[PDB]
């Protein structure tokens, strides 16, 4: 706990670990922050997913994400329970309880928004889909330059994906995967294009897929150390971070304000680059708590006088979800190779193929553990392998058809009817929409109420634009059912549906990435520096201004890259001593 | 990785941690193994409630819970769905589906045993409830001497209280544990006595407990290290231990067959003593794994060669469960001492009382929390502070009424309409029967099926035995009815109920003990040596073998200490060279 | 708006509605039993066609009810069962049991 | 209401339904024994169990 840095980092998710990354490997002194505490075992904020029982046993994992998200804006509980003791205390009124938030309107809310604090942040849970945006979704690095503005990003994205270890093969042998694969390709033949969803995770067995995080990026040991004995990097978990200390000049951070929780003791935090990457909320909670932006309900009559635009503009994305079981023909589309003869059970029993025949519908790979299962275990039914791995199937967004999509499965808690239907037939659909910015939608603070860690209450202000981002999520949804037909019928208990405003957790805009401050309603310029300000950053989804229906962690850390490049180019790092 | 020891644990749960802090601090050389992995951050082992953001939301600590408990026995599904689309594959019987186990009566299980597979075994997640047993509940130490018995019992448990931190001190200034601790020691004035559950734990601030685990008992740092130098000691998580191996004449065992589940490589491993304490189900599964007892469906006509009564006499406890709204009564009563003048809100709203009076009903403490909050938050219907903590209050077992009492507040998951229910009103009451030993009652393991680490399936067959069990269950139902009700009435939603057989978790009797192996249908003696073994352990809960209505862990510690009190004897430790 | 499809089903023999010899109903006649499965083919490709049409059409008047989302319905809930007793020409060449006067 | 007060259901299963948080003093089933009108002799897999 030296008091002086050269850079000062907020959070320790995939974002400031990419800042962390980039500056500790460039020389400078960095210290990190995170309000959580480390509880990955001995790999610092990585993926909780990688344990053995939890690649066993897929769905537990449900409760890892659910245990970890805490609901951001809670609106005042007014449901009736009229069967009380008539001896039970009973209120007159539905009063503030349990955390609610007066503030917030029940019904302009994100009610599924919710955040995480421990190492790692969001990317101890996330799903590891990182696809880039194409053009239309994507913000605009160079004015006036198309090709200039894609190269750049292709040399972005290209860094991002190296960082997170983003493939397209790491389910390339599922049998599961390539039955969905090829079917939707035929189907859509020269409609649209299949591949398999890009993914941050690495392969490491036929039955382990080591799905990265913020650990991928940037391991979180202090520093120096054996391996990285000229590096400095100090993180410090269960630390609070509740002010930046604007000069009054409003052109450069003096100090960061930390609070930590476990002493309980204050202090001032000096660097010479302040960069904050607590996630499209806190970010935007930090920044009015420190005098950017509005405290409270805002006002048009009494504009503020920094950051006009913060926490305007949030965007989320909305979302459709069903799942399916899989159709009887393409069940029996599985085994179209074999040779069936004899009766399961028996001595006479044979399941055979040809290896290398021409008329086979499906490789010799899949044909093997086809004929394998299908003899090993001739009381099963089904001709899909037991370890079989899931489908990971996409078409990316485009014009005609503009949301992304995800065929896959992960992490469901199935009822104990649906638990009923065997897990090889069923997967997963969630294709999420894109959402225009508007500035009546905003996340803003409350002067009155506090969260749990006694920070201004965060409030939503939220619709779904009216216009195209409602006509969108309508045909989204029934693109969905459309497509989902030709792989199986609904299961019952994960019919079509829209999910829950912000449960998807990929909220955008609230400090807002563009050229002019004014012209483009906006917080950061393309470096992600705030405006007006020498040596204050924000990395995250937040910067992101546009209308994107593709997960956004890939887009926001090669912003965060390009950022880098900036203070690598403006800031020194003091020497090593 | 030698692959020589004095002495190998399999399991990192408190009981192994145990063993290795007695084995270790003697100086012998340990290693330990655990099938699960690290993951409660930097403290190997520890609580993993002992985060700041689950000591601010504990009910979302139900999550962790769930996430690492995995049913031990899943009987086939036989939910019938029939509104799949017609197109979807579906099969014509209920099939092995799902990990579920064909051998399983569903009618005869306990469907709510599970087991945990991480460093430091489920007390990474307990509630942390340590009482001791009275006599009536407690296998004897010593024959025809209740008071040398009565002796050794408390050394040991104060002992296993000490690694523990035991205490009944946490809670003491708490107004709601105060208010339900004073009420119901008035209503049983002379008839039951009322105090705090004794707890693991040390209260580290007003808003943050220190919950006790494995860590708490021993830190599992691998020894040599700069605290402990002379001390020998390596934990070797994601290691699958499979079976010891026996000499031909049934004297001794010879090493321990591991599978590294990270490498894949197996080795076989030597020491002097070899401790079990995997879990009262798993120490059972590795046992039979070894050719003791018997695999396979049990069968009377061909009683076993080894440990004929492993897996037999089986007890797990009858838990009823639910909970209340706070009296009107006893909320008034809160705010008993107080003088308001004026109305909540307006200009001269006071709350007054005199420090230190004589007509007082509650000690200065309370009165001026009860005042503080009365007048900081005059918008809050209720008398009680909002961090407050929660009761802690126990009436323990006695022969007049014959469980174990928990009245308090523990992690839950309450439905939406529950959380209309301020949460200072809120009490959990959970009471615990004890059951009956019974040869009927078996945990066995199929001969052909295997469970998720290709371990032969357990299987259950279970009923609580009729009787004095039966009839105490519904008699401790009426009890938890009654008691309840003189603090509120129940909370919709959470009205009485028995929990699902097992969810309790206090299975006992797996691998019981006993004075001689015929006599008393026992698997290891007060020692915890298997009969006929030199150099063979079994540590756990498996080991108690009578009726207990409370929580068995403590017991089983005390066992465990004095085990190692006869490896010390009996065992030299090797030259640290 | 309340949206309901009803598709149609292809008569196949091994589809059947028969009469315990030893269970009764509660007037203590021969218990009803059903063997019954959509008949593959034509009937489930259309069934699940049908899903997709509604799906389809239902989104140009507004998007699902939440609690009322396209779903099957119970096998026979909607009591439009058929060819129990079925009319044809000819006994034999028809598979039947009444002819066109509906006479036994 | 009053259409499903005269519907009776042509053919109900054997229930398989496990309650298993009975008291341990209340009389339980060692077998899905044929209750409460059910027909033995219905696969509930081949059923219209709708038809009323
Ligand atoms: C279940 C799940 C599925 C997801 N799936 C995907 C996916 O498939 N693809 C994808 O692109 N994205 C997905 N996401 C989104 C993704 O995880 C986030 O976009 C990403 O983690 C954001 O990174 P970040 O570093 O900006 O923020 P975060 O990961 O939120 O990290 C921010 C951090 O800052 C901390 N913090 C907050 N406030 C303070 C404060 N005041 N002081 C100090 N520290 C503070 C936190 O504790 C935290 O660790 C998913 C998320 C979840 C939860
Ligand atoms: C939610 C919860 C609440 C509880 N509340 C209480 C309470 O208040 N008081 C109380 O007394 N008890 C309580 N218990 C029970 C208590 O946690 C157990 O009694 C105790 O942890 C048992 O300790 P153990 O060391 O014998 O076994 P465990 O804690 O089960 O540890 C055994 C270990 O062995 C490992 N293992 C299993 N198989 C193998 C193998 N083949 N090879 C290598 N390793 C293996 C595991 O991975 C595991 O870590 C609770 C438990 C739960 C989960």
């Amino acid at each position: 706990m030296d008091i002086k840095y050269d850079v000062v980092i907020v959070g320790s998710g995939p974002i400031g670990c990419t800042y962390a990354r980039e500056l500790v490997g460039a020389g400078y002194k960095v210290a990190m922050f995170d309000i959580g505490e480390i509880d990955s075992g001995l790999k610092i904020g990585a993926h909780k997913k990688n344990t053995v029982e939890y690649q066993k046993n897929i769905d537990k994992f449900v409760n890892v994400i659910q245990g970890q998200l805490m609901s951001v804006s809670v609106p005042v509980n007014t449901l009736v329970v009229d069967t009380l003791s008539p001896t039970s205390w009973q209120a007159s009124t539905f009063f503030v309880r349990n955390g609610s938030n007066p503030e917030q309107d029940p019904l302009r809310n994100l009610s599924g928004q919710a955040v995480t604090r421990v190492v790692g942040g969001m990317s101890t849970a996330w799903t590891c889909a990182t696809p880039r945006f194409d053009r239309e979704q994507r913000p605009l690095l160079v004015k006036d330059d198309a090709d200039a503005d894609d190269a750049e990003w292709d040399r972005l994205y290209t860094k991002a994906e190296s960082y997170f270890q983003t493939g397209t093969d790491q389910f390339k042998e599922s049998i599961r995967h390539n039955l969905v694969l090829n079917k939707l390709t035929e189907e859509y033949k020269g409609q649209r294009d299949f591949q398999q969803i890009p993914l941050a995770a690495t392969r490491r067995s036929p039955t382990f897929v080591e799905w990265s995080s913020a650990n991928t990026v940037f391991d979180l040991q202090n520093r120096p150390n054996t391996d990285a004995p000229e590096e400095r990097f100090n993180l410090f978990p269960a630390v609070a971070c509740e002010r930046v200390v604007r000069n009054a000049l409003n052109s450069e951070i003096e100090s960061l304000h930390i609070h930590d929780l476990i002493s309980g003791d204050r202090f001032e935090i000096k660097a010479d680059v302040y960069v904050l990457t607590a996630g499209a909320v806190h970010n935007t909670q930090l920044l009015v708590n420190s005098g950017f932006g509005q405290l409270g309900r805002p006002n048009p009559a009494n504009p503020p006088e920094l950051l006009p635009s913060l926490g305007s503009y949030i965007t989320e994305q909305s979302l459709v979800f069903c799942q399916t079981v899989m159709s009887t023909e393409l069940i029996d589309s599985v085994k179209s190779d074999m040779t069936i003869r004899g009766t399961p059970g028996e001595l006479t029993y044979s399941v055979t193929y040809t290896p290398g025949a021409s008329t086979n519908k499906h490789p010799d790979w899949w044909n093997e553990k086809v004929k394998n299962h299908m003899m090993q275990h001739q009381e099963d039914p089904l001709p899909i392998p037991f370890e079989d791995p899931e489908p990971q199937v996409t078409t990316l967004f485009q014009p005609s058809h503009p949301w992304h999509t995800q065929i896959h499965r992960d992490a469901f808690s199935y009822g104990a009817v649906q638990q009923s239907i065997d897990s090889r037939l069923i997967v997963d659909w969630r294709f999420f929409g894109r959402t225009e910015p508007k500035e009546e939608n905003k996340l803003w603070f409350s002067d009155k109420i506090t969260d749990a860690y006694n920070m201004p209450q965060p409030t939503f202000d939220f619709r779904f634009p009216a216009g195209r981002t409602s006509k969108e999520a309508e045909d989204m949804m029934t693109d969905m059912c459309v497509m989902s037909a030709k792989i199986g019928g609904f299961l019952p208990g994960s019919l079509p549906q829209f999910m829950e405003p912000g449960l998807v957790l990929h909220l955008g805009g609230t400090h807002r990435m563009g050229f002019d401050e004014k012209e483009d309603n906006c917080c950061v310029n393309t470096d992600s520096r705030v405006f007006g300000f020498k040596n204050l950053f924000l990395g995250g989804c937040g910067n992101i201004p546009t209308a994107y229906g593709a997960n956004p962690t890939l887009t926001a850390m090669s912003l965060a890259i390009k950022s880098c490049e900036y203070i690598k180019q403006n800031f020194t790092p003091s020497p090593f001593t």
